[PDB]
């Protein structure tokens, strides 16, 4: 059925080991590092005025597909406000993820405000902190301070009657080699699979499409299985 969350809110949750790295960046790539056994990804999403999605996600290959499964905890949400009463414009603005090293959990952290644009013309903030942990014992790549460069396009397929979202994405590394490296030089077949819970409204969500990470490129489509 229809989401009880904008098709926005839940973008960063729905892969950023098809970012594009540079040559002279490769090194830093600490997302393919840990590939095939993955990493858990984790965020706290302060959506301001309102309320924050918990986020737990376990993303690694599954034979030849990039996996991404996600558990969301969603909590003190305005039943009017921005979220829960579907106040935003269906697109998605530029971001700029800035990426730190976690030398201690032999990971990395992220940190990065989206801006939400609201039907009236105001903005809904919604501030990421994000920690990502390899989930393999083997060697990963821990990067230098850089960020990713992020740009998309929501849209819809005109034959699809359930709620859904068709994604194009394209995200650089900038501001500045593994084996993992490899698995993603061709054409990779993507899942993603996430459960949520928002101040009680369950729902499901499957995306199917895949990654060509040679462009740092994203195309999927996400469909309500609620």
């Amino acid at each position: 059925g229809k989401l009880p969350v904008p098709w926005p809110t839940l973008v960063t949750t729905l892969v950023q080991c098809f970012s594009r790295y540079p040559d002279h960046m490769k090194r830093h790539d600490f997302f393919k590092s840990a590939m095939p056994e993955g990493y858990v990804q984790e965020r706290t999403i302060s959506f301001k005025d309102d309320g924050k999605y918990k986020t737990r996600a376990v993303v690694k290959f599954e034979g030849d597909t990039l996996v991404n499964r996600i558990e969301l905890k969603g909590t003190d949400f305005k039943e009017d406000g921005n979220i829960l009463g579907h106040k935003l414009e269906y697109n998605f603005n530029s971001d700029n993820v800035y990426i730190t090293a976690d030398k201690q959990k032999n990971g990395i952290k992220a940190n990065f405000t989206v801006r939400h644009n609201v039907e009236d013309g105001s903005v809904q903030l919604a501030d990421h902190y994000q920690q990502n942990t390899p989930i393999g014992d083997g060697p990963v790549l821990l990067p230098d301070n850089h960020y990713l460069s992020t740009q998309t396009v929501l849209s819809k397929d005109p034959n699809e009657k359930r709620d859904h979202m068709v994604l194009l994405e394209f995200v650089t590394a900038a501001g500045i080699a593994s084996q993992g490296e490899e698995l993603f030089t061709g054409v990779v077949p993507i899942l993603v699979e996430l459960d949520g819970d928002v101040n009680g409204h369950k729902f499901s969500v499957r995306g199917e499409g895949e990654g060509d990470a040679t462009i740092g490129k994203l195309t999927l489509k996400f469909i309500s299985t609620t």
